[PDB]
């Protein structure tokens, strides 16, 4: 029963290795070799050791040798054998590109048959392995992610020295008997009152010694007895299949917010001769998810027979696959305190701990095979990725199949995308799909994110029309141009493209200089942008930002003003498809903003950064996103409340105002009494006539109020009287361009204003600490405190990272307070005791202890 992850490697390049039959017999001298940690690329083995300088900051990336790693590297250990009773095995996945494997002296597998990221593989050893210490050894072979069904990178970041070469999951060491148990899983079937499941517990048993057996697969699922005996000859593999057993009252499982994330136990012990031979451990969740197309033709989710708009974000690991699992807890954290319910993966599939997490947050997985490299060679003509060729053929069904029977389990997981870009041809989909039904893969599959249909599954319901690059935020309201990003059918992967980071994180990421040429010349190359030619620069941000908020006096000028327009943007991306979800026809069905983070340190494509710091994008996101909410229509100046919570809301009061920049009430509206449905359902509470009277850059201030009085939401849009138009016939496929800017440059005349802070904190039995932050606008005279950033610090000033707000950003009327929570791991201070920085536009910066 037992398996056993291999804790590290010592790891070197074949270049100094001329007998490769040496490395894996014991003694095999290691002299120089890095010892690195389980799931290391060659390159993040060689950063822990400290060899090359952190690629996080400036270009030190680009001065790593990138020669070297052009030829196989070896993955060395020794393990102890106190017996040799049980058959041992090596069980594994996560190898880029491919491997030898050699136990003890003796090849036991080629880079033929190991071969793929995704291909699992369970190599008897038994023959190889002997009592006291034995040796094993992976020549894991160079990545090239257009030739190799594997990993890369696309146009993220930058391209990885070594391009991930290595093994980056875990590599069990089995013992067993003579039967081995694996792929033990659990089919669940909910009926549509969600009250009755019934359940197919399946496992298969391998006869892996030279005498016929007869084995007993028995143990609990969801707490009731099982138990089945048959037969098998020496070297037979059966599936069993389990009598069905009936579940009442299931504790289902729900997305977060909607109910409770219960995971089910699976628990059982393969026994031959009365004696347990091989055991396993594991988890499912009661849960039916659907995604179907809807009248308009769009991809409509739904989980145990509710509907949902999808709201997410893009996620990728780190650059160079350096796994924690704490930070993916914390990276999946944030999505619910963004209000996001979903997470797409394109390629770069997670370990498993990585949806047991989202399972037990009840954030919505979409995990699928990436575009632009080898996966789409075959159907993505012109694009990078090489034509497949006949070994290619079993990899991949190989890999589908391996990824099926890891993921089937996991309630998070809503469907499984076999294309991105482009959806694959017939031969290629039906080895898809035999593999999803040869491992009970029941999910949605959805054959592309963009609207590419494949040859069986059919139409994908998607859309991946663009931008991914500057357009203002009315642009997100359009459904007139049908080859553009406006809030309609399934946005799989869109934005507005720069999301420039906090003050920090640039200190932290770029040199004074590469800083100084970011605000000056947005034209220039940011190596912290793309490798991309279309997507290397910050010209079209630049020249919104100069246009729209004004020309930038100085790099903090040029950071504040990115925030601003970060925030408006991403709000308004959000807010739209919200909006425009409960439309009869054509309704936004889903989007997945490009991207939730980032690989690395970057200026694009980003709500949280790598040092998990919030900005304004990130707020923006997490305003658009709140459970109830009140927004206002860039398109039609529409007044909207969406409930996003899981029941309708009565009695619900919407204030709308709008402010000159010198504190001037220049509209007031109170709407009582408004009702709005559950899960995306909205209700208007007013359109904002034209008012007389407005400074060109001018205020809405939007609040909602429930029945007991209190504010439920709070939202402050700068808004001009100049309007954003669109160049729809000069567009081109990342971007459409303005024929006429708005002009909120006003805000940089509002006069100062003040605040007004106190600080306190509480440290809990749960190893988090909670600082409470009371603000209050101050001033003596009618101007606002507006969008007043709160951080978490420690005396020194630096940022305590990672952190959840339940609200930042703030804009206060003067007399008006609200009280503001950021909750943290209390070992995240290191001794510290926490203040508080207190930055308004128009405020200046204070920093208060806590
Ligand atoms: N999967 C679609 C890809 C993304 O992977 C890529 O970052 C983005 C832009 O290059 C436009 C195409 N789109």
């Amino acid at each position: 029963g037992n398996a056993t992850p291999i804790p590290g490697y010592v790891i070197q390049s074949s270049a100094q290795v001329s007998d490769d039959s040496a490395v894996s017999k014991p003694g095999f001298p290691t002299s120089g070799w890095y010892p690195v940690s389980s799931r290391s690329t060659v390159y993040a083995g060689l950063l822990q050791n400290g060899k090359y300088a952190d690629p996080f900051y400036s270009t030190n990336m680009q001065n790593v040798p990138a020669a070297q790693f052009s030829v196989p590297w070896w993955y060395r250990t020794d393990l102890n054998v106190d017996d040799t009773s049980s058959r041992t095995y090596l069980d594994f996945s996560g190898v880029l590109s491919k491997a030898d494997v050699w136990v003890n002296g003796t090849k036991v597998a080629t880079k033929d048959q190991v071969n793929g990221a995704y291909t699992r593989h369970d190599l008897d050893i038994t023959a190889q392995v002997h009592t006291g210490v034995n040796s094993v050894a992976f020549k894991v072979y160079p990545n090239d992610p257009n030739r190799d069904l594997s990993m890369g990178w696309i146009d993220w970041a930058q391209t990885p020295p070594d391009q991930n070469m290595g093994i980056v999951r875990d590599v069990l060491v089995r013992r067993s008997g003579a039967v081995a148990l694996r792929s033990a899983h659990v089919i669940q079937k909910l009926n549509s009152a969600l009250d009755h499941a019934d359940l197919t517990v399946k496992a298969d048993v391998r006869n892996d010694s030279a005498n016929a057996v007869q084995t007993t697969v028995a143990g609990t699922v969801a707490g009731k007895p099982i138990s089945q005996t048959v037969s098998l000859a020496a070297k037979e593999r059966k599936t069993v299949t389990f009598p069905l057993v009936g579940l009442d009252r299931p504790n289902v499982w729900w997305p977060a917010g909607m109910g409770g994330q219960h995971r089910y136990d699976l628990d059982l012990t393969a026994s031959v001769g009365g004696t347990p031979s091989d055991a396993a451990k594991s988890k499912f969740g009661v849960r039916d998810v659907k995604a179907t197309l809807n009248s308009s033709g769009g991809r409509q989710y739904s989980v145990n027979g509710k509907p949902l708009l999808i709201r997410g974000g893009g996620y990728t690991p780190d650059l160079f696959l350096r796994w924690n699992e704490t930070a993916a807890a914390d990276k999946l954290k944030y999505v619910l305190n963004l209000g996001l319910n979903t997470v797409r993966l394109e390629g770069h599939i997670e370990p498993d701990e990585f949806f047991d997490i989202a399972d037990d947050l009840g954030v919505l997985t979409m995990p699928g095979w990436e575009c632009c490299d080898k996966w789409e060679g075959q159907v993505n003509g012109e694009e990078k990725g090489e034509p497949w060729v006949e070994s290619d053929y079993p990899i991949a069904k190989a890999s589908m199949f391996s990824e099926a029977e890891r993921l089937r389990d996991h309630p998070s997981v809503i469907s499984f995308h076999i294309g991105s870009d482009f959806a694959p041809d017939r031969r290629i989909e039906q080895g898809y799909l035999d593999a999803m039904k040869a491992a009970d893969f029941l999910l949605p599959v959805i054959p592309a994110a963009s609207a590419r249909p494949s040859p069986i599954t059919g139409a994908s319901g998607m859309k991946m029309n663009g931008p991914y690059d500057y357009v203002p935020p009315v642009y997100w309201y359009d459904k007139s141009q049908k080859d553009r990003g406006g809030a309609w059918s399934f946005n799989s992967e869109t934005s507005a493209g720069v999301d420039i980071p906090t003050m920090d994180t640039l200190k932290r990421m770029m040199s004074a200089s590469e800083l100084d040429t970011m605000w000056k010349n947005p034209s220039a190359k940011q190596y912290h942008r793309s490798s991309s030619d279309t997507f290397g620069n910050l010209k079209l941000f630049g020249d919104a930002l100069t246009k729209r908020y004004g020309a930038s006096a100085n790099l903090n000028d040029f950071v504040r003003k990115a925030q601003l327009s970060q925030y408006e943007n991403v709000r308004a991306e959000f807010e739209s498809h919200s909006r425009n979800y409960t439309d009869s026809t054509n309704p936004s069905t889903g989007l997945i903003y490009w991207m939730l983070n980032s690989p690395w340190t970057s200026l694009h494509w980003q709500l949280f950064d790598a040092y998990m710091d919030q900005n304004g994008a990130y707020y923006g996101a997490k305003k658009a996103n709140e459970p109830l909410h009140i927004q206002y229509s860039h398109d039609n100046r529409s007044v909207v409340v969406i409930n996003q919570t899981s029941n309708a809301v009565s009695g619900l009061t919407a204030t709308t105002k709008l402010y000159n920049l010198d504190g001037t009430e220049k509209y007031s509206n109170t709407k009582t009494g408004l009702s709005v449905g559950a899960l995306g359902a909205k209700a208007t509470a007013v359109t904002v006539p034209a008012v007389s009277g407005l400074s060109t850059t001018y205020l809405a201030k939007n609040v909602l109020t429930d029945s007991s009085g209190k504010e439920v939401s709070r939202n402050v849009y700068w808004l001009s009287t100049k309007a954003d138009t669109l160049n729809w016939g000069g567009s081109d496929w990342y971007y459409t361009p303005q024929s006429a800017f708005a002009d909120l440059s006003g805000l940089n005349n509002l006069g100062q204003s003040a605040v007004g802070a106190t600080a306190n904190s509480v440290a809990g039995a749960d190893g988090t600490t909670t600082t409470t932050v009371t603000l209050k606008n101050t001033s003596g005279g009618r101007l606002p405190a507006f969008y007043v950033d709160s951080k978490v610090v420690d005396s020194a000033g630096k940022p305590v990272l990672p952190v959840e707000w339940n609200d930042n950003a703030v804009s206060l009327w003067p007399g008006e307070t609200t009280t503001l929570t950021a909750k943290y791991r209390t070992a995240d201070l290191k001794g510290s005791k926490p203040s508080v920085r207190i930055s308004g536009w128009n405020t200046g910066t204070q920093t208060v202890p806590a």
